[PDB]
């Protein structure tokens, strides 16, 4: 029995989705098949950015595996080709790269570059976030359970959300949120840490897909820079065109970060991450450290990353996601008008969510109804999930090859699922 | 244009070998070809454990890539099959696994498990070691340049080496080295760190390929456990049958570590690492943390690691490395007797080295002569490197598919190169 064999090797704690674990044995594009032969529409996975079993990615890997696959202490063209392609997707002073093998490795390295450059240790993060699984990341984690107490060098911020707030009240929410930033900064200075970084997910997805007031990110950047710190945009959830309106999530705001980190989608499932930064910051850190990552930038990893960028450009996926997101938003707003169990509609491009609420007039978060909806949608052949501190934001985030025919399948089942609640 | 295009993107500090960097465009087995068409014998690379362009590994990866490639929050058989195969290579209480994507990820996680389990933060490492590139690892690094000052929670040990010492002086060396361990432990305790771990490469390769007196590792383990700490064997250099005499380098000592880390060879070049541990340790850490690594244990990484183990088993590579290492050692002992520029013969299996020295009677380390030999061997069609705090231990560590014919090519060029040094 597979579950028992898993528990005897990797253990019973490593997480599994659903009340009954699901065994997935094959996939193609947006479609997955279980060990019983049931077929599902993927409304969840972002690692297969260009679709399950994409054959252009598979072929690029295979052909390089039959050539050579050594570390970067020997010259080889593939890593340079990939670095050129990836950096062509950045403007401004973001013109150099460190490659890694995961998003956690990228965020660990970005915090290390910042601590050395600033001479400060303080970290500003959201109060319900997750950026990876190393010791330095565990000490700043607020959105998942870790044994490490929150570090004395960390201040957690309540990131503002305008969802459901009267427009007249927005400027005061912005003002109070920026005063909380000044107070965090002043506390870190008084206690001798100073300010090293502000680190954020531009979609604020773990937090419940927040809609920020205009001027908050710009305001935080100005205050952090007056204090001698840097801004890191973690693009693991929001990058590679997921938002539709730009390649990188930070482009939704009036900010150009000094450091950008990435992972998940980048190699369609191959282990790849990166830190994109300025010439000054890369040169300084290399003068000061004999830094080397053995697997980073090998020719096969580089072939995989090049095939992902080439495929997304040839198939126009970012522009498609921008157009389709406009359609999905209209459909979800109609659904919210018709269901007493739906609150705000959140997100853009191919990252959407809806708040699930009691229909008794309270508008209280309904996490038990949300779990019903996730399990019912699985029975109906659709894989979705949830996010947020009240466990009630129903999330829709498929591979970036998801089209209008797929949107109509997902949205039709979701309507039937909502209609079946009490 | 390639070198300049590199420096404009990933920068001019990321390291390159040789005075003139080499552009390697293809390989097969132990052989590599440069952009000018020159062919070289690989006496250096351990990442392509089963040889360059190995087709069984390539086929296994590609077939899984046509099937599915999702994280471990859905059940899938390939990760379980690989975990069973890897854990069958271990004995005793080493019966659970955390997968990762790199050796640094593995050693970061092992230090984290240990700090939470012990309630202590103190680290014992050698005084010329390297275990990876995270913040927590930089703070303990002694064998490579980093900006971080050595952490106050760290004590660096001078690991004893019997190479070239009279047998009658070995017991005093062991007694004095264990007293240094007693002192380091007491110092950690007085400062309020306590002892969390002793972390070591069993080959002590970065340190210059040391030959330890019997009882040193075992003595360190007893003292660390009495202090409430754990032992971590870093198998990135010594694992997967590199030493010939066992699957894991720790087996050269009479010790069973609580935690074993690995990387480099394990996927032939695919990004894979692991921490192997006990049931008690894995269960404790998962009860206390919602631990998850998104790429770890995906089906394609699992296919790669299963193909490496299957190939090394089918081709009998560990046993072949044990027999071939015995033959290389005899040849290198003959070379050392005859050359006034060679000191001791070091290593075993397919990880060997020799110490390059002046022939003026001083026996002083000769780093500049070592560099001459490395460049000369390149010109002769052989890739080798060096290690150690004096930059004078010539290092040879080929793919594990390297055989007797290849050994004779390498060793014959090495003798001719040695003979060309000034008198
Ligand atoms: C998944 C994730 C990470 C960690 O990536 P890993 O590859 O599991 O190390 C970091 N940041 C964000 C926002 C993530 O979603
Ligand atoms: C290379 C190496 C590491 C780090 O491995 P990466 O895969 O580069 O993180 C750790 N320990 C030892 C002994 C190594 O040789």
């Amino acid at each position: 029995d597979l579950l028992a064999r898993r528990y005897a090797t990797i253990g019973p704690h490593s997480p599994l989705f659903y009340r009954q674990p699901l065994e997935l044995v094959s996939g193609s594009g947006v479609w997955l098949t279980d060990a019983q032969g049931k077929v599902y529409l993927d409304g969840y996975n972002n690692v297969p950015h260009v679709g399950h079993a994409n054959p252009a990615v598979a072929d690029a890997i295979y052909q390089q595996l039959l050539t050579v696959n050594l570390h970067t202490r020997y010259l080889n063209s593939r890593v340079v080709e990939y670095a050129e392609a990836l950096l062509s997707k950045f403007d401004g002073a973001l013109e150099r790269l460190f490659l890694t093998n995961s998003g956690s490795e990228a965020n660990e390295l970005a915090l290390r570059i910042a601590r050395q450059h600033t001479g400060n240790t303080g970290v500003l993060v959201s109060d319900f976030s997750y950026h990876g699984n190393t010791t330095s990341l565990a000490e700043i984690t607020t959105g998942l359970t870790v044994h490490e107490p929150l570090g004395a060098h960390v201040r957690a911020l309540r990131i503002p959300d305008v969802s459901g707030i009267a427009e007249v009240d927005v400027p005061v929410l912005l003002e109070q949120s920026l005063a909380d930033v000044d107070a965090a900064i002043a506390s870190l200075q008084a206690a001798g840490h100073g300010v090293s970084v502000f680190l954020f997910d531009p979609l604020f997805s773990t937090e419940g897909l927040l809609q920020l007031p205009s001027g908050y990110i710009e305001g935080v950047a100005t205050r952090v820079r007056a204090a001698g710190g840097l801004v890191i945009s973690d693009e693991v959830q929001s990058g590679f065109g997921r938002t539709g309106s730009g390649m990188w999530g930070y482009q939704m705001f009036n900010v150009e970060p000094e450091l950008v980190t990435m992972g998940k989608p980048m190699g369609n499932g191959h282990p790849i991450g990166a830190v994109v930064t300025t010439a000054e910051l890369l040169d300084e850190f290399g003068r000061h450290n004999m830094f080397f990552n053995t697997f980073a930038g090998n020719p096969v990893s580089s072939a995989a990353g090049l095939a992902v960028l080439r495929y997304m450009d040839q198939e126009d996926l970012m522009a498609k996601a921008d157009q389709l997101g406009k359609y999905i938003r209209k459909r979800l707003e109609n659904i919210a008008q018709r269901s007493g169990n739906v609150g705000s509609v959140r997100g853009r491009g191919l990252f959407f969510g809806i708040d699930i609420i009691e229909s008794d007039g309270s508008r209280n978060p309904a996490p038990a109804l949300t779990k019903i909806l996730i399990e019912d949608m699985r029975e109906r052949g659709v894989l979705i999930s949830r996010v947020g501190p009240h466990d009630n934001v129903l999330k829709m985030r498929p591979p970036l090859v998801f089209g209008r025919e797929h949107a109509d399948i997902l949205l039709g089942q979701l309507e039937l699922s909502l209609a079946s609640l009490p």
